[PDB]
């Protein structure tokens, strides 16, 4: 698969719900939430080593990973984990998290490349399920 791109917000779902059971208190949700409207995400793939940057205007990430090989991130609550993306299918990849400290509630997130060209992003957070899709520029 090639997950290459400058991907733009198309669908936002449910992301306050996620928010909500990752404990983040009202008002800071309200400012998450406005921000999260209008991610871009830049994906650069060569096989199976991943950058990946998610750019909103109170949050930006990077991320360098290769599949099969723990590395270390946050949350999307800003919590650091120790992380490791599987392939869970040919053209979609599935990333557990483990806190490095304390307890909370189970994280993972996905990319899905689906067969009309867009790009299905989920994080979970026990139950909770966020669903973004994009489109590249
Ligand atoms: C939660 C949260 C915040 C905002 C986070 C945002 C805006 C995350 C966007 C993530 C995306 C957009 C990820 C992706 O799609 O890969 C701020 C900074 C207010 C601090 C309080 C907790």
């Amino acid at each position: 698969p090639n997950f290459s791109g400058n991907w733009k917000i198309i669908r936002s779902e449910n992301f306050e719900e996620l928010l909500k059971v990752l404990g983040v208190n009202v008002m800071l949700r309200k400012i998450a939430v406005a921000a999260a409207s209008k991610p871009a995400v830049e994906i650069k793939q060569e096989g199976d080593t991943f950058y990946i940057k998610v750019s909103t205007t109170v949050r930006t990430t990077e991320i360098n990973f290769k599949v099969g090989e723990e590395f270390e991130e946050q949350t999307v609550d800003g919590r650091p984990c120790k992380s490791l993306v599987k392939w869970e299918s040919e053209n979609k990849m599935v990333c557990e998290q483990k806190l490095l400290k304390g307890e909370g509630p189970k994280t993972s997130w996905t990319l899905e490349l689906t067969n009309d060209g867009e790009l299905i992003e989920t994080m979970t957070a026990d139950d909770v399920v966020c669903t973004k899709v994009f489109v590249r520029e």
